[PDB]
């Protein structure tokens, strides 16, 4: 006959504090689905299960349906060099609205990703697009190692590398003119092709000077300038000191067989 079950009013079409205040009073218990958007029947209570409208034992759950706030994504973090991962995360990440632009940038940044034009933590709605700019085309290359080679050599091996502004500094070196010291910045180092390097090229200014100890000035002349000789000639005062004296070369400044400076200067004595 009737129902010793209770038969439970509903208060439907409030909001969901009221609904769940009135069956939390009563000792009833509720269970709670919430959905993704407002599309569907929203958070406050439009309407409800009949589980409630049906004699039941005081005591029971009833089922609201909610509905929560417009989907939105979060931007996923994803490295730099996976371009496929990340249209991948934008995909998985319901929107999956992307573009993908390249831009000439700093050398480091040139060969991935460098992110996301929208703030790629915060969050995207899934109706939204998201353009992903990754650094493309370097004018940047490492200048390699050229310390030992000769100039011709080096200025070489740099135009191949694209850099085809190069000077180069010749400085007094034990080295023989010609190698190149090293260049003004280190190997390893990146830097434009536009840019222009500089070559330090040692110079060892000097030539040997053949032997002229002992011998007539009658001879030293000729020799030297037959040899392409261009300095400064010490010629002093013409003394008669006798037959040991008489037109020889009594000292050589520089000594015969060494490398002799780049002018030349040769101090040589004679008498008479």
């Amino acid at each position: 006959g009737i129902t010793r079950d209770v038969q439970v009013p509903d208060v439907r079409g409030q909001s969901s504090a009221d609904a769940i205040a009135t069956l939390q009073n009563r000792g009833f218990k509720i269970r709670t689905l919430q959905k993704p958007d407002s599309t569907i029947p929203p958070d406050h209570v439009i309407g409800t299960d009949p589980a409630a409208n049906t004699s039941v034992s005081a005591g029971d759950e009833i089922t609201v349906n909610v509905s929560t706030g417009p989907e939105q994504r979060e931007i996923p973090d994803v490295s730099t060099l996976t371009y496929a991962e990340a249209v991948k995360k934008l995909t998985a990440a319901g929107f999956g609205r992307f573009k993908q632009a390249n831009s000439p940038s700093t050398p480091e940044l040139v060969g991935k990703v460098i992110g996301t034009n929208p703030p790629a933590n915060q969050t995207s709605a899934i109706t939204n697009v998201v353009i992903i700019i990754v650094g493309s085309g370097p004018a940047t290359k490492d200048i390699p190692d050229v310390a030992g080679q000769t100039v011709d050599v080096a200025q070489k091996n740099l135009n191949v590398y694209g850099f085809t502004k190069f000077s180069q500094a010749s400085v007094d070196s034990p080295r023989p003119a010609g190698e190149v010291t090293g260049t003004n910045p280190p190997a390893g180092t990146t830097v434009p092709v536009d840019s222009v390097i500089e070559l330090q090229v040692s110079k060892g200014n000097q030539f040997v000077m053949p032997d002229l100890s002992g011998m007539f000035w009658v001879d030293a002349e000729p020799r030297l300038r037959a040899l392409g000789w261009t300095g400064m000639l010490d010629k002093g005062a013409d003394v008669d000191a006798g037959g040991s004296q008489h037109n020889r070369v009594v000292y050589q400044n520089p000594p015969a067989g060494t490398g002799v400076n780049r002018d030349g200067i040769i101090t040589l004595r004679f008498g008479q």
